[PDB]
């Protein structure tokens, strides 16, 4: 029966715990593994918008998520001289409305994990080899130990090890949107109070905010550049590149970068999308960022994770565990919605920053209203199946 189907879920992020929840709810018995020692605190702020809110509510975690929501009261577009060009309330500023809500990743994962306390999960575990035939998937762990599963569902992030292990270069594209993103936490030297400031130029923008930690501020950088690092993983090269890339930006960049060396949660990566004709191969399926990351410019990453988790578990349910039928349904039903939200992210990468002109209240406001409407449109551009 479905209960006795062995399913390995790799990655305790959003998609992994999400798909584990729905699989369990739909009569299956999944198990989770995680490379990290434990759930990482805080981190990037995730949007739960569109249909993802409906899924969250059915999961019985929506009120919990709201209890832990970000509490930015005010967002401001400012020029390099610190003048306020355009101001908006927090939710509107983040292009959210209605029941939509923003929550830090770590907080959301903790909530997700509490919702699946009955599901076996093993941290500090890593898969080093995967092999499958028609009957089974053989998983080799770090210590050389081996186990067999009927199915493996990998939710191990945009830099998916599993994707590289299972798929060839012809079976997926890493789509570069010609821009970089960086973020780190610093002392709230400005004394921001549940407020975010955003300053921008023709190719770059810098954000600075404080929210749930009063004596801390989260700095953000987004910019376009065709430059390539000799080693994109080299944190020292990242900080040198970022500093040199913003040396003449003005505004608070000097004050922010002066505090960068002492920040301990530094993050830097290219803005990238994962494009796959098929998210699956035999008994293995990718999900979440590993399968179809829409990049931070889309704001749809979380949305796609929840929807993917719901549909995949659903189609497996309807197929009574027949993964071949389910995986096909998984690819067909979900791709257009993924592609829609990915194209939105691409659009943001190409037209959010003013090409020629300097920002003003009129532009900031019109652009804000336009993005709010458009994101609402794409985030709801799928008709969610009812598996129950
Ligand atoms: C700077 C930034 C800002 C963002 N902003 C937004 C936003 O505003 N709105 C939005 O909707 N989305 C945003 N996103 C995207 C969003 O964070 C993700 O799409 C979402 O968390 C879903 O990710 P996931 O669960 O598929 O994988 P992840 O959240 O990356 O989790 C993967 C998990 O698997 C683990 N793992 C990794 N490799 C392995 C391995 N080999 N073996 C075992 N475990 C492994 C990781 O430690 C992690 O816990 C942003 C992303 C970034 C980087």
């Amino acid at each position: 029966m479905t209960k006795h189907i062995k399913i390995l879920v790799i990655g305790v992020g959003v998609a992994g715990p999400a798909v584990a929840y729905w699989l369990k709810r739909f009569g299956f018995s999944p198990v989770l593994i995680e490379k990290s020692a434990a759930v990482r605190k805080g981190g990037q702020a995730l949007d739960i918008r569109g249909i993802a809110t409906h899924i969250a509510k059915e999961m019985g975690i929506y009120d919990q998520i709201c209890n832990m929501r970000t509490q930015i009261k005010c967002g401001r577009y400012v020029d390099v001289k610190g003048n306020v060009l355009h101001e908006e309330q927090g939710e509107t500023f983040g292009f959210r409305q209605d029941d939509e809500v923003e929550i830090l990743r770590g907080d959301l994962v903790e909530i997700l994990m509490k919702a699946i306390a009955d599901i076996p999960c093993e941290f500090k575990q890593s898969v080093i080899k995967i092999e499958q035939n028609e009957d089974s998937v053989t998983v080799t762990y770090k210590d050389g130990r081996v186990e067999n599963y009927d199915l493996v569902i990998a939710a191990d992030g945009i830099h998916s090890a599993t994707r590289g292990m299972v798929f060839s270069k012809n079976e997926y594209q890493l789509i570069n949107l010609g821009s970089y993103v960086s973020a780190f936490t610093i002392p709230n030297y400005l004394g921001l109070d549940h407020m975010e400031l955003l300053c921008e130029s023709n190719h770059k923008l810098v954000t600075l905010q404080s929210d749930s930690q009063a004596d801390k501020a989260m700095a953000g950088f987004m910019f376009r550049s065709k430059h390539v690092l000799e080693d994109i993983r080299d944190e020292q090269e990242q900080k040198h590149f970022l500093h040199a890339s913003f040396q003449n930006f003005g505004w608070e960049t000097q004050n922010i970068l002066n505090r960068m060396p002492e920040s301990d949660d530094f993050y830097f990566d290219a803005i990238t999308q994962i494009k796959m004709k098929s998210w699956t191969k035999g008994r293995i399926a990718l999900i979440g960022d590993a399968a179809y990351c829409p990049s931070p410019l889309s704001g749809q990453g979380n949305n796609l994770a929840f929807v993917g988790a719901y549909i995949l578990a659903g189609e497996l349910k309807k197929a009574d565990g027949d993964y071949i039928q389910a995986f096909t349904r998984y690819n067909e039903l979900l791709h257009p919605f993924v592609e829609a939200n990915q194209q939105f992210g691409v659009w943001v990468s190409e037209s959010f920053l003013l090409k020629d002109d300097e920002v003003s209240k009129e532009i900031a406001e019109a652009r804000s209203n336009k993005i709010l409407a458009m994101i609402k449109s794409v985030s709801n551009s799928i008709n969610l199946p009812q598996y129950e």
